[PDB]
C-alpha cells in the first residue's frame, strides 16, 4: 500500500497526485500525476488486468499538465514508505500520447518498457527485490528516458508489483502510477507498445509465483524491454 507523492523530471521536482489529499479538496492543483480513486493506497490485482484500472490505477483521469525532459534525462519517482513485505519488481513504461497527454484516451495508450528490475538477490528467502532497493533509496526509483526515443508527449507508467500473496490466482498486487512527460530532442525510435489492458495475465510466470520458495530465476512480467535502445 503506497503511491507516488512526486517525481524529479530532468532535475526539477513535480508534486504528484496526492491521492490521500486531492480527492477531498473542493479543487485540487493540477499535476503531471494522473488522478485515481484508490484512496485506500491499494492495488489492481489480476481480476483487473483486462480492466481500464490497470492502465493508470483505479478510474484514472488525465493529469492536466506535463513535465519537460530532454531525451536521455532521468525521472526519479518518490513513493510513500513502501512496506518491506511488498517484495516484487519495479517496472516502468512510456506510451506516446500522439497529441496532448492531457486529452489522450488512456485505453489508446501503447506502453513500451523503458526499465525493469526484479529479484536482485535470492540469498535469504524471499530475498532482496527491486522494491527493497526502492525502500533502501529513501522510497525512490530512478529511470532514464532513452536518448534515442522520438520527441513527443508521453505518459510514463511506473509500477511496483507486490508478490507477497502472488502464490494464488489474482494474488499479485499492481500499483501503477502515471505521469505526463514532454520529451524534447531525442532520436526517431518508436518502440512497439502494448495496451495497458494487454500487459499482464493472472497466469504469467512473474505474476502467479511463490516468492517464499527459493527461485532459480524470476521472469519480470509484461512485454519485452525494447532491445534497440
Ligand atoms: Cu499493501
Amino acid at each position: 500500500h503506497g503511491f507516488v507523492s512526486g517525481a524529479v523530471v530532468d532535475g526539477k521536482y513535480y508534486t504528484g497526485y496526492l491521492v490521500n489529499q486531492y480527492p477531498y479538496m473542493s479543487s485540487p492543483p493540477e499535476s503531471i500525476g494522473w488522478s485515481e480513486t484508490a484512496t485506500d493506497l491499494g492495488f489492481v490485482d489480476g481480476s483487473g488486468y483486462s480492466s481500464g484500472d490497470i492502465i493508470c490505477h483505479k478510474s484514472a483521469k488525465n493529469g492536466a499538465i506535463s513535465a519537460e525532459i530532454k531525451a536521455g534525462g532521468k525521472v526519479e519517482f518518490q513513493w510513500t514508505e513502501w512496506p518491506e513485505s511488498h517484495h516484487g519488481p519495479v517496472i516502468t513504461y512510456m506510451a506516446n500520447c500522439n497529441g496532448d497527454c492531457a486529452s489522450v484516451d488512456k485505453t489508446s495508450l501503447e506502453f513500451f518498457k523503458i526499465d525493469e528490475s526484479g529479484l536482485i538477490s535470492d540469498s535469504n528467502v524471499p530475498g532482496t527485490w527491486a522494491s527493497d532497493n526502492l525502500i533502501a533509496n529513501n522510497n525512490s526509483w530512478t529511470v532514464t528516458v532513452p536518448s534515442s526515443i522520438a520527441a513527443g508527449n508521453y505518459v510514463m507508467r511506473h509500477e511496483i508489483i507486490a508478490l507477497h500473496s502472488a502464490g494464488n490466482q489474482n494474488g499479485a498486487q499492481n500499483y501503477p502510477q502515471c505521469i505526463n512527460l514532454k520529451v524534447t530532442g531525442g532520436g526517431s525510435d518508436k518502440p512497439a507498445g502494448t495496451l495497458g489492458t494487454a500487459l499482464y495475465k493472472n497466469t504469467d510466470a512473474g505474476i502467479l509465483v511463490n516468492i517464499y520458495q527459493s527461485l532459480s530465476s524470476y521472469d519480470i512480467p509484461g512485454p519485452a524491454l525494447y532491445s534497440g535502445h
